[PDB]
């Protein structure tokens, strides 16, 4: 019951590599991350140790560890959908209701992990992963940290994540909140979706495509395929002083979050 083959190679990470582990008389499918510590014991640490707080329907499930010496191995729930990443099509994204719906879905998470006290810190569509029903999932949690513990907040100081969906305060101060900076990353996200493109390289003043947007050049080309009412959230996700930004409350009343544009389940 616990004799897991390993049936496929599934993907890849720069740590390791992940392996699909379907069981012998169960046949119950598992993700299984792959990172030898010597080709260590905190980095990876930190990720297991973090994951064995979290449970969230819209937050990769870990089953469990084991040690084997040099290698590490992480149990995880499978998502037979893969990335959000392939499913943005290029100069186009993908149509707005199944966007609205990716978004409530990485708001949910995202609120659960603010809630509990922790960050992810690179929020990107490879690190969001689809089950069967589509369901999006946030995954890896290599780079996440607790911002929040006995109800006192930390400032972050660590610059980390990807410097397109980064926000421009990890780039200027010394140091920062982290929620306002998951919420730039899912904001960047939203732009990905629908308009099926980054809007710049890194959100920092000597970047062309940053400096248009502040100036709400928004005939340019990745904010001009999108739409009123969903660029009107992003004009107010992606606003340069953290504090100025809107926060995860204030996202759940946006008109175009609350606009109905999507269908049930066909026959469901
Ligand atoms: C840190 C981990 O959470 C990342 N790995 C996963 N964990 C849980 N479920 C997963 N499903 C996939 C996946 C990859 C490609 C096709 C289908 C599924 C993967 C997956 C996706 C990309 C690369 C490697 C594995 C996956």
């Amino acid at each position: 019951v616990e004799d897991w083959d390993l049936v496929q190679t599934l993907g890849e990470g720069a740590y390791g590599e992940v392996q699909l582990a379907v069981n012998r008389v169960t046949e119950e499918a598992v993700a299984v991350k792959i990172v030898d510590m010597k080709r260590c014991p905190e980095n990876i640490k930190k990720e297991i140790c973090i994951n064995k707080m979290l449970n969230h329907e819209n937050v990769v499930k870990f089953y469990g560890h084991r040690r084997e010496g040099n290698i590490q191995y992480l149990f995880l729930e499978y998502c037979s959908g893969g990335e959000l990443f392939d499913r943005i099509e290029p100069d186009i994204g993908m149509p707005e209701p199944d966007a609205q719906r990716f978004f409530h879905q990485l708001m949910a998470g995202v609120v659960y992990l603010h809630g509990i006290g922790i960050t992810h810190r690179d929020i990107k569509p490879e690190n969001l992963l689809l089950d069967e029903r589509d369901n999006l999932k946030i995954s890896d949690f290599g780079l996440a940290t607790v911002f929040r513990y006995n109800n006192r907040e930390r400032l972050l100081n660590k610059m980390c994540g990807t410097l397109p969906y980064v926000a421009p305060e990890l780039l200027k101060r010394r140091e920062f909140h982290a929620e306002p900076v998951d919420v730039w990353s899912c904001g960047i996200v939203l732009t990905a979706m629908l308009a099926g493109e980054l809007p710049w390289d890194q959100p920092s003043d000597s970047c062309q495509e940053y400096s248009d947007w502040k100036e709400k050049k928004t005939y340019l080309n990745p904010w001009k395929k999108i739409d009123s009412a969903p660029l009107a959230l992003l004009h107010k996700i992606l606003v340069e002083n953290p504090s100025a930004r809107i926060t995860i409350p204030d996202i759940k009343k946006d008109r175009w979050y609350n606009k109905p544009l999507k269908k049930g389940a066909k026959r469901p």
